């Protein structure tokens, strides 16, 4: 990096009204994607959580880890049940998600994490009864149905997480919770994320995903957007790709309960979160209530 | 129990004396065998644990789970090595250790204390560098040899996990940690019983077996002894049988450390902890210092 | 007691449900009758708060003394004036009052409760101004009429009291306290146990009594009733014995004042506290909203 | 009071340095003689220890009451015995002892002081343990003998002390403690103040005597002396009248044991503690180390 | 002074009714005129301030200089503009008024009250934001007209205040602050003091002044009164001297925003605030609300 | 700034190391020069110290002024005497250093800093007694000689200091100090920001200068040095300018104090304090001990 001094000291003074706006601020990151497979973009993600903590930034990191879970049931030759186009989860496919969010994709996380400094946690919502789930179904071409363990965020420990945000730490959060009869379920991602922001006051929602921002009428390049309002993008939602849906409802869901903006942002980008936090050059999409 | 209610009288006031000496102490646990295995011990195990806590006593639970790790391999269908009778640990290896111990066998710990209440919450050294690791060797038939990522518990950041226990919580200990270049080791969960307790400034070292008690001369009936010197049980060490050999070494390590008594007690027996430490009437076997 | 083992254990582990109820908790126990006479009745009771202090429960002793305070009377040779049944509290028989509750009946109490440890403190409501009285009459076959210097509980110092049991002690209270003017008055030991327990937030609320508990019909044996709720209970009042009714006034007003439960228990029984807690073997009468 | 306004002034700003030298300090003060028997000086001195706390000094008050116990004994006609020239303390006689002390010499002080707000506690050596007692030997015309059940002070809880203080209350204590094996003993005020003092890092020790000061060749009036050091004074112990000899060898053991000052004052002067802390107008004899 | 030590006495009890009822309590106090000027006096007010702060009362200096700005403005040689018979303050005048106010007139307090210990402090609105201005007019005339840079206390950082204050500090305040877009603006001391004392919930706000004390008919000696309400005495105000106006408007602010008395004191004496507050002999005016 | 996005994130990306190095630790900065004058450097040293501010570092200014008082004291008509180079400082000539200092040269920093929160306090020794002066003499020509109230800091209240800096607020220290007798000296900021920096055990101190760093033998180009121990810039101080010895002397005192390291930096650069602290790009040199 031959460049300049004298711009290398604008690029990090053109951070302060960034930093001031997020210091002692919980951050909400939703952490999946190519930005959790490839060696890289994961140690640039690790470090930029030391960032945010360095800068007494208060960050959550939520996982998914959809694609390790059904590689660990083919290795152990776990045969699915498919009702439309999800997967039934049985006890016995319950126990395999939560040994692979929590005992495999997890522990990578917080050990990256963790090469910075004591800050990395795991923990799921059976610890410490921190959060609880209820049975979500789904519907299948029409009639709602049930596929199993799988559920929506019901109730957030909202102070027992806070303590442990304020002594320092980075709570890694693998997704599965009891319900209210202490049985574990898988919840997605995606939700949990937007629900722990909501619950925990977050000053902003990240959702890293492999895509450049929301695109109104994909793929027309000019379609691109960078900021729009909750009432705008519930109205396009129905338009969506059925990957982008559940980025997209869980901002919906963050930013209607109070998060002050959600963002879509390129996992694919390196050091994205230092991009989308810290300069206005940022690829992803912004949505604000209205 | 149509037992007279002046004798539960009186076994109950008989508990006094131990609940004063473990009043705001710290008790580690270390749990494994058959009342890790079957329901009926698993859920009084539990709930002696929330019992500890609903008195104001600091219990820590150390966990092991060796028969799972195994057959999850072989499920799996991961071809091993074996150096004398060890199972070399390849990275491969640890990967299912640590995915099976903190992802599977800490889990259902966790959530059965919890039923109590919010008190357990699963950790292992990686989380905020609680306790790092020390490669191990191991000597077969005369020279030590290299068994791959086993190892010792190294350092303890005995504060962060005081604070933990401070707070009301149990924490539940998965073995495993990352040595001084951040690679993480599986660790004999015996030893680190010891090692926890001593870092900790415990009253108290429990360790569950599936045996009555400590037999010096075994099978001699006559030869079950009730408490014994840390002198005298190093004599005897190079006697015992090869299961014993751990656990005897664990409660050495720990008593010699400064821990003021470590017992080997009955895991076979429903509330083996209530027995050992609020009655007088324990068939364990009782480690001081002499 | 060469009862087996495994049953010691099932009445250690049948207490857990009530030591999560207690935990954190303000239990008032009124303390009188032959429970305060017969040292052995005596030192269970003192050895029971130990208990509770040593489970992290924070109990909270009123005593009486109406024996003692006539004993020492006739030994002063002091003349006694009597409207209806009751002693005329001049200033002479209230400095007598005060000098024995406080410095010879509660001072036997607090000596026993500290020979497990430094927990009881000696206090009357003229101390730091925990507590005020108000002057009460009686009615004496009709006409309300004047006694003397005798009054129920006023105003409490809820905040200051609740920070003495917080530092781990053992309040002992003497009945005593000043009026609006600082004219200290006699309060009766049972309505101010109540009143104590109203203003703490009490979990329970225990009365010592020499009798099994509650009869409706005294003296059939058929009579006797385990739970009654305040409705049903207030309207048994005019029929019992004059014995009962200050135990069961204070019942009523403990209860309909919020305390979610107030029992008559036996103090013929020893450690009937441990008992009435932590079985469900309790001979007392339970009093609930209703 | 027609004395001129621009003379009250200088009277309260001559009251800055010892303001300065006593704020956050403790002063422990024996208070006996007719400064306790006289209403006007009873609740002038009460107005001061008020007068202290509302400068946050912290006053800690010791009182005997010798006569007063005499007195009981003879209204319960109980037969002294008597070695030399001191009653025997019986078992009986402690109790009398204790619950005069403790219930009606300790009371009215209380109650004198909380005419100004909820500031006094009355307390003995048996609450929460705050000291214990050694048996102590007289020498009677030689022959050391026993007397009973009469000691010195043993331990103080220094560290429950200081927080009683702290949190703004006004100790006053009634010199009775247990010994090591839970006996209740008496202990001599004056002797019990020096320890207090002591043990609490005391600022000044206050001693109300019914004297002027101390004289070193009674009755000369030109022998009247305003400071002495220990040493000297030490030197002088064997010269002076019965009983002054408690009061001096209070203030030996009180000033070699490190407290600053020791103060031998005029009890029958109104608001003699104002005089001698906040004047340079005392009577009284000022012991300093040398 | 051989004045007798009883009387001593009596002086120093007598302000004990006013020890309790300010103990804890912010008392603000302006501070100018000859109070300012002469030595003996500032050291006496200097050695007051001590005084308040080594009773535990929570004294916070407002002061003026006028006068001062005036002589350094003739020293520099800037010529001033006046409208009415007020001087324009220009960026220049300001920056005049700000150094003389915050760099001498506040300094020398500083020192002087630091003469008795590390009690003050030295700020103005600026530092830390501890309260803002807006700007004011005044009428000359008629016609409301622009007088440049001078305002009135817009917002006060009550918390942060008090926590200089619990710290036991003596906030010595020079009135300059920042309006909304961070200009600084000089304010009149004597409303400052008002609205400080109405910010911090004030027990007291005292005016030092040159004069005895209100007069309703000056120059008759007759009508100097001694208490005062708001209602009659917002009537009277424009009865007023030119120089007792901005004085009473301060008390009237005050009272009426719930400062439970502003007293008017006559500056000229020493030790005027320890008269005012500790005796009954003061000479100033009480103002009440009514 | 076009420049593209992948290169904005490196470059913050880049002060990760020194965020962790600095998180927490007090850095004392010496701001003086052209950095002082010129006002988009002065507003970029604002906002670089409410960047550390807002990265929970914790910035201590100490500002100089030299040239603003000899203007202010020609505007006065206030002439000099001089010994050798230096002014005499009377007590006339500190009562306007302190009114230009504090009253001045230190608001403005203190409004600018300001302008993006509540962060700067302005202090001098007085306040609080935070610090001490002992009076320097100079050499001239040989003799050490006396020019007045000029001073070293002698003692600093490091405890009382620490705690302005945990309460998040920035300290802009204007270096004036009583001595031991309450007279005020002036000290030379250089001396005093070295002073500081080793009481409070600063991690850096940075010294803003109008030159690029040092030079070992000015003016060769090729003789400018990035860092230097101790030993060897000990030796070279008696060869560099008179401007240089001041700032290089404040190092040697600093890094032999403890300060870890001690950097010369360029005042003239726009964010020189970004660029030295959180690049490696610094045109600074670094003083470490050997
Ligand atoms: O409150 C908590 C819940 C789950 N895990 C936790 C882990 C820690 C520790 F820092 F010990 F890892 C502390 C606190 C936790
Ligand atoms: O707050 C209190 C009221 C009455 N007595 C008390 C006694 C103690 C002590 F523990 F010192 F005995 C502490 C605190 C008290
Ligand atoms: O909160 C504050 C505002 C302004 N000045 C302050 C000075 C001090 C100190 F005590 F350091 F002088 C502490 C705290 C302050």
């Amino acid at each position: 990096e031959a460049l300049p001094t004298h711009i290398k000291a604008q690029v990090l003074a053109e951070a302060l009204p960034w930093l001031k706006q997020l210091h002692g601020k919980v951050v909400v990151v939703k952490y999946g994607g190519n930005a959790m497979t490839d060696d890289t973009l994961r140690r640039a993600f690790a470090a930029d959580m030391a960032f945010l903590r360095n800068c007494g930034i208060h960050p959550v990191v939520v996982h998914g880890g959809g694609p390790q879970i059904t590689a660990m049931l083919r290795r152990l030759g776990i045969e699915g049940d498919f009702k439309g186009g999800f997967r039934v989860t049985t006890p016995e496919v319950l126990d395999v998600a939560r040994m692979v969010l929590f005992g495999q994709v997890g522990r990578e996380l917080v050990n990256l994490i963790n090469a910075h400094g004591p800050y990395a946690v795991g923990i799921t919502g059976e610890d410490a009864q921190l959060f609880t789930a209820v049975r979500r179904s789904v519907t299948v071409d029409g009639v709602a149905t049930d596929i199993g363990l799988v559920g929506d965020v019901d109730q957030v420990n909202t102070a027992a997480m806070l303590d442990l945000v304020a002594a320092g730490r980075i709570p890694v959060v693998s997704t599965l919770a009891p319900d209210a009869d202490g049985v574990v379920h898988n919840i997605n991602a995606d939700t949990a994320a937007a629900a722990v922001a909501e619950a925990l006051g977050a000053e902003k929602l990240l959702m890293l995903t492999d895509i450049d921002g929301l695109y109104t009428r994909w793929p027309d390049r000019d379609s691109l957007v960078s900021e729009i309002d909750t009432g705008t993008l519930a109205q396009l939602l129905p338009t969506l790709e059925s990957g982008m849906v559940p980025k997209v409802e869980a901002c919906l869901r963050a930013v209607i309960g109070g998060v002050p903006s959600a963002h879509i942002i390129d996992g694919r980008v390196t050091h994205c979160v230092l991009v989308e936090l810290f300069t206005d050059a940022g690829t992803g999409t912004k949505v604000v209530r209205g």
